[PDB]
Parts: C-alpha cells; sequence; structure tokens
C-alpha cells in the first residue's frame, strides 16, 4: 500500500478534454494549485501542503501523464506534454472545480507548466511561485560543457524513442532513486520520507509513465523551447506578481527579472527538492507570499 | 566463435607498464599503428588493414581497456583512460616491437589518443591521420542546444558511476547495435560485416568493458578536455604532418568545417570529407584505404 501523506485531504479525479487529473484537495479559502515535477508526483508537497491548507483551499495535482493522472496519447510534436498544453489541461481541471482565478506554485516541470500558464493566460492567476527553476529558454541558452554535464537529462531523455525508454527499463528503481539522491544537498535519500520515495518508485516502475516523462523532455527540447523563444523575442514579461525560490546547492532572481515585471525571490539552503529538503523555509516563504 | 577478420595476420599480446595491448600484425615496410574507437575494437580496420599491409608493417591494436587489451584499474581522475595515458601506454607497446618513430592513424577515441600523442610526444610520429573527429576541446566548446541533442553520448556516459553502467547493463546488445547503426550514413547495420558486429557486441557484453568505455568518456569530459584546453590556450600546434578525414554525415562535421578546425591545431594539415557516416573505414573502405596509402607513402 502507498501511504496517505495528506491527512484530512480529499481525493478527486477531475475530468478534462485530455483525460483525468488526479488531485488531493484540502483546506478552505482562496484556491491554490500545486504542481510537482520530475521524477515525482503530487506527494512531493506533503510537507508543505498542510501549512498552506491553514489559509487556502490547496489542490495538489498530478501533472498530465504523471502519477495517477490519465496519459493522453502523444504525437510527433509531443503536443499533450508541452507546457502550453499541460497548462490548458490544468486550466480545464480548475474550471471543473469552479476556479477561474487562482494562486499557483510549481516545482521543476510543474514550475514550467506554471510560468507558461502565466505567459499564455495571466488572467487565470492571482500570484505565481516557481521553485528550483529558470525558464526552459534560459537553460538551453546557457548550454555549454558544464551545463550539458549537470543537466544531462535534458539531452538524454529528449533522444528519440525508444532509446531512453529502453535504457530506463532495465532497472528503473535504481535510476529513480539514484536520480532523486543526486539532486539533494545530502547526495542520498535522507531528505525524503521513505513513503514518498515509494510513491515515486512505483510511478517510475510503469513503462508507460516513463515514456510520458521522456515525452515531457522531448517537448522541453523542442516546442517548449520555441514557445519561450517567441516570448523572449517579443519582449513579453509575466505581469502576475511572482516569487522565485531556489535551493542554493541546486543569480536566478536576475534571470527571472528579465521574464517578469513583478518578481521577488530568494535562495534557501537546499538542493533541487526544496519542498522536501527545506519544508519549513519553503512553506514559510509561500505562505507569506500568497497571503 | 569470433571470426578472424585479418586472415594471414599474426597477433601479439604486448606487455606495458599499464597492461597488455592486443594487436593484429601484418605486412612489411614502414611501421603503421591503427587505433579504433567506441564502441568498437581493432576489428573495425579489417576492410582497410589488408590493403595497407601491401605497403606497411601494420599494427592493429586494441586501445587500453578495449577488446582483448588489459583493463587497468581506474581512479577518480580516470587516469588510465585519459588520452595522455593511453598514448604513453601505446608508445611503450610500440617500443617493445622496436618502433620508436612510426606512422599513426586513429578513428574516434583512437584518433583522440593519436592527436594527444602528437601533442605530447611529436618525435614519436612521422605522420598522423585522424578520422571522424575534432579535438575534444572543440567538441565541448561547440556545446549548445543543437549539439547537445545531436551528440548526447558524451554527457550521458560521463555521468558518475555507476549510473551509466547500470543503465547500459539491462540490455547491452540493444544499446551497442542501436549505437552502431545510428552513426552510419543509412542508419542501419548494413555497412558493417556481421562478423565485425559480433566482435563489438561480445566486447560490449562484458560489464568491465562497458565500465572502461564510461571511464574513457569521463576522461573525455574532464582531464582530456583540460589537457586540450592548455594546448589551445598556449597556441601549441601539432608539427607532425597530418591528414584529417571525416564522413560527411559523421560526427566531426556536425557543426564545423573540420579542416578549418584542424588548421587551428596543426601546422601542416590536409584533409577531405568522404561520403559516409561516422564509421569511415567500414562504410567507405576503399576510399579510406586509398587516402591513407597515399598520405603515408608521400614524402
Ligand atoms: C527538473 C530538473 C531535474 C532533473 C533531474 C533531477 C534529479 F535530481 F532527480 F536527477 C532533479 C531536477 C526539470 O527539468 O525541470
Ligand atoms: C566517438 C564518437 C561516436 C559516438 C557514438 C557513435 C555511435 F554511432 F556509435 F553512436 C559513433 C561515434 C568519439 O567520442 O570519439
Amino acid at each position: 500500500d502507498l501511504a496517505d501523506l495528506f491527512p484530512g485531504f480529499g481525493s478527486e479525479w477531475i475530468n478534462t478534454s485530455s483525460g483525468r487529473i488526479f488531485a488531493r484537495v484540502g483546506g478552505d479559502g482562496p484556491p491554490l494549485l500545486l504542481l510537482h515535477g520530475f521524477p515525482q508526483t503530487h506527494v512531493m508537497w506533503h510537507r508543505v501542503a498542510p501549512k498552506l491548507a491553514e489559509r487556502f483551499k490547496v489542490i495538489v495535482a498530478d501533472l498530465p501523464g504523471y502519477g495517477w493522472s490519465d496519459m493522453p496519447e502523444s504525437d510527433e510534436q509531443h503536443t499533450p506534454y508541452t507546457k502550453r498544453a499541460m497548462a490548458k489541461q490544468l486550466i480545464e481541471a480548475m474550471e471543473q472545480l469552479g476556479h477561474v482565478h487562482f494562486a499557483l506554485a510549481g516545482h521543476d516541470r510543474g514550475a514550467r507548466v506554471s510560468y507558461r500558464l502565466a505567459l499564455d493566460s495571466p488572467g487565470r492567476l492571482s500570484k505565481l511561485a516557481v521553485l528550483d527553476i529558470l525558464p526552459t529558454y534560459e537553460y538551453w541558452q546557457r548550454m555549454n560543457r558544464a551545463y550539458a554535464l549537470k543537466i544531462y537529462h535534458w539531452s538524454f531523455l529528449a533522444q528519440p524513442a525508444p532509446l531512453p525508454e529502453n535504457l530506463l527499463g532495465g532497472d528503473p528503481d535504481f535510476y529513480v532513486k539514484a536520480s532523486l539522491a543526486s539532486g539533494t544537498r545530502a547526495g542520498d535519500l535522507s531528505a525524503f520520507d521513505p513513503r514518498a520515495v515509494e510513491h515515486y518508485r512505483i510511478a517510475f516502475a510503469d513503462p508507460m509513465r516513463r515514456h510520458v516523462m521522456c515525452e515531457d523532455y522531448r517537448a522541453g527540447a523542442y516546442a517548449d523551447f520555441e514557445h519561450d523563444k517567441i516570448d523572449v523575442e517579443a519582449g513579453n514579461k509575466i505581469p502576475v506578481p511572482m516569487l522565485a525560490l531556489w535551493g542554493a546547492s541546486g543569480t536566478p532572481l536576475d534571470v527571472w527579472r528579465k521574464w517578469a515585471s513583478d518578481v521577488q525571490g530568494a535562495p534557501i539552503e537546499s538542493g533541487a527538492f526544496l519542498p522536501e529538503e527545506a519544508p519549513d523555509q519553503t512553506a514559510e516563504a509561500l505562505v507569506r507570499f500568497f497571503s
């Protein structure tokens, strides 16, 4: 049995035109959507969501194709796993709950969905927080030897199918665990709750889920990059008030200032898994910003 | 069984301070060392070595850690699999045969051993040919989005052990065959002799051999890059007459005019493309052999 790490929260399967979105839902007050990244699921918010739920209705969603959300059929341009499409699908999900204007925080891939959502449909967001990321365009522009070695996933997982799928299927438990440990300050799994790690391992064990992650990275190399490049070339900035947080061992505020007209930010001592490695600091920063 | 693809050639298993070098040896005349790359072994010269042996004493060697050569234990700096160390080791092997001044042609990793040998110990070489490559420094300096997506293997295989080893171990035949096919002009295995593919597959089947390949790419990301960086920043050029040959659909040309790049690294360089992917001596054996015979035979 996978553990229930959100005591008090409901479990909802929310319909959209592209498939169901699974979410844990707790609290009352203004609506706040939380979006996880790779290689994780909604459970990564389990240490910060309760504190947010003291003041907000918190909706903790599995991204399209991740976790227990349905996996829409992809295509040659990876369309359903582009951040523009995932944002449209999560906008539909929020409309099923009657939420057309909400607060949003995302981490890693979910943060990519979130800033794309803010660029495409800023009217949907009261405030936005992004965790542990720079825009996809900035990672690719920075691409050099040092980055190619650090963020090798961006080129490896984007290789044409079935290359990464075939490699990942030999020992997916090792890969997911080694990858998680490698992004933390500690270099091991000690910053994660073992019950959460089990959620991540079980999702990663499904070849269909791993294919989705590769489609996500293929979109990140191609259409998501092109979408971002258009905004850079147009001089488009996010007008939604926003917060950028990042683990120092994972400036970023200088970068976000080029992408957003009202942005505040701060490093926190942590690797790339802020809500699990530094939950108190992360929750405090998010509560203060969204309140 | 593994086929003899150099019918009539002898063999040597040559001791050095870092372990044995296996080679096939044929012909007579001036000495010519041939060095293969990844994910191959000495057998990739089988369609050209017999032609070269009409004119030269040909030594077709497995790189340190590859094929039937011994695998020295590596270290945190990947030292024995750096091109500097491999070149020192192959200099020792050649001296065991009485060759202290010789001609050298390398392909892929073997071409990287070769130009590093030329930079560190130019007196060892009469002439040098590099096939299918740019210097390691130039590959890394050209890193951007397009290049990173095109040649992902450098950064993937250089990840800390045991991550690439663990990924490659689940289905190693799939990876080596897909990799080989991916480099050829047509994208399939048709360019290769199936007996040669079986040599490559059997080598790749051994986890210790795959570990060496990762160590070779870890050196390629770190010390090899640093060694090259020192030379290009110092303006050190190879003085040995050299030939650069590359497949037009191969790796070196991906985002470069290779001869222009080599002219930065070498004071006496000529070269040409050949219609081929990245496995010139198998995909275009007659043209490769002719180019090498003509270059090494000229004065
Ligand atoms: C997520 C970046 C990313 C990729 C891989 C890891 C880890 F540690 F698991 F290997 C962490 C973070 C993104 O692409 O947004
Ligand atoms: C060799 C470059 C290289 C890498 C991969 C392949 C292939 F086709 F097998 F995938 C060919 C050549 C080097 O690093 O020198």
